[PDB]
């Protein structure tokens, strides 16, 4: 039998581990191991976002998950949306624990510009946020920009190809979050020796209404990847709209990083 | 077109509003209004269970939902498992807002024994807690007993007839909870003039492995209902294993209390 892999899955801002509830059993039925991280103030994490004042604090449960792996184990690290930023922060700390980073409908940062750069670029040309609620929270680290998605924005821009049940679930579970853009704009740039050394692929949905295909090509042109996979018909929440096709993409990646 | 109704849906201990993600759109597509309540320290509520020391505090979100209804509106109030206790507490406060109580695989308290009676009986009877973790927390008014479901327990006793994705989702979202047995033992008996005045029906799954079909009969024998509905092949989490059959039962209940 083909050697199986351990996938570590990292969710998007304002969501939680729960988003992987369709994908996780598909991977485990194929014989792979899956860890679905719950970031700080996400899902059922007990902290409010107001208590998590920096991106490193946000990302700590992922760093802990990697720190805790047995010696010499390497994972397939999948980051979704803002999850791309978290996996890049993880790869600058534990590069040798990661076989390949998988940027799934994700922010793909570089090692030349400040770590906020690709978010700043998107926020400039984002289109509408709809009924999304923006608020500020003042901290010792400076002012944190918070957001709470609105349900019309969710339906139109994130979940438009998802079953109604998944949209209802999402309504029931999403939380106020942050993209930590202030904090990312002050952080030291991601390193070529850490992050930049790790193998990376991109998986894009063809109907992502949040992270459009032109912006993705821009990111990749600033920071190349070894291969691009496309999921036809996926919305942004591709693990909910097209879990099987996502499985297929992940499987194809895993067959490339046998070794 | 026949008259539609507002269903207020109340989840079990250690879960949250999310359990209703399948049922809610089935009920709304038929023209009914649904409010899926999140109780305190449940789901994404921001409190820990330790902070909610009394069943009244636990149930506050449900009381608030009922208080906020316009004048003269009446709902079908569905309580699932522990949710039976919550809906009896609500019916003792706002009996006039409730067209009918639906006890869904639920604890069905009486107006004769102390409020904890049916919980205390199940706890004497039941020998399948498995890898459930039991613990205490001392409050200024007494010991509060807590529980955290174990995953094996969940699979065997609650989710055995659910899709594997539902079980994975539940692993991702269940929380430490409580049946408030000490607080319920100290509380005034449920009243005849409030709770006991409201119409009530029971909906039972035929394969409930935590609230056994014989114990349901014992409760109903102890405190009668207008009508009993049975969902064939449902496990305890029948809104996840048999959501269309549950929708059928609720649709039948709405037609008997039509107005
Ligand atoms: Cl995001
Ligand atoms: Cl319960």
């Amino acid at each position: 039998m083909e050697r199986k892999h351990h996938f570590v899955l990292v969710h998007n801002a304002c969501h939680g581990a729960w988003i992987w509830y369709k994908l996780k059993p598909l991977l485990e039925s194929a014989g792979h191991r899956v860890t679905a991280v719950e970031l700080a103030a996400s899902g059922i994490d007990p902290r409010p976002i107001q208590a998590v004042e920096t991106v490193d604090e946000y990302s700590k449960p992922l760093i802990e998950t990697l720190k805790s792996l047995p010696e010499n184990e390497e994972v397939i690290l999948v980051g979704f949306s803002f999850g791309g930023i978290n996996i890049a922060l993880a790869a600058d700390i534990f590069p040798a624990k990661i076989k390949v980073l998988v940027f799934l409908n994700a922010f793909l940062p570089d090692t030349t510009h400040v770590p906020s750069h690709v978010l700043d670029k998107l926020m400039e040309m984002f289109g509408g946020w709809g009924d999304t609620e923006f608020s500020s929270h003042e901290t010792r680290n400076g002012t944190m920009s918070l957001l709470k998605m609105g349900p019309k924005f969710m339906k139109a821009r994130l979940y438009q190809n998802c079953p109604i049940e998944d949209y209802e679930l999402a309504k029931m579970l999403h939380r106020q979050g942050s993209f930590f853009t202030e904090d990312l704009s002050k952080k030291e740039k991601f390193s070529e020796e850490g992050y930049g050394s790790v193998q990376r692929v991109y998986v894009m949905s063809s109907e992502d209404k949040i992270i459009p295909c032109d912006f993705i090509r821009w990111m990749i042109d600033n920071f190349n990847v070894s291969k691009v996979y496309e999921i036809d018909g996926g919305d942004h929440m591709v693990m909910l709209s097209k879990p099987q096709k996502l499985f297929d993409s992940l499987s194809a990646i895993a067959t490339d990083y046998m070794g």
